[PDB]
């Protein structure tokens, strides 16, 4: 069959969706961590598809939530394992699109 996608721009996507999930569970909780690898994933994935696809827009809401943060001021326990099950939502999603 077609393939739709350019498949560097996916390996990219998928190597910073795998890169966040893991600053996640090596307890990367502050803006100053965060924030340039949510930026950098959004960005590569935009470079593969445009698509609004299911939980994307999540990930805009954690990116502008995360970004109210002051400095020092950090992600709850809680609200990192929600934004680690958001991201594979929107991994899966993702995945979903590609051919």
């Amino acid at each position: 069959h077609h393939h739709m996608f350019n498949a560097k721009y996916v390996a990219e996507a998928t190597g910073n969706f795998i890169t966040v999930m893991d600053a996640l569970k090596l307890n990367y909780n502050a803006k100053d961590q965060l924030h340039p690898l949510l930026a950098e994933l959004l960005i590569s994935i935009n470079r593969v598809t445009r698509d609004d696809f299911e939980n994307r827009s999540k990930l805009i809401d954690w990116i502008v939530r995360i970004n109210k943060l002051s400095i020092g001021d950090t992600l709850t326990e809680t609200q990192i394992r929600e934004l680690l099950f958001d991201l594979e939502l929107a991994y899966k999603s993702f995945y979903a699109l590609l051919d």
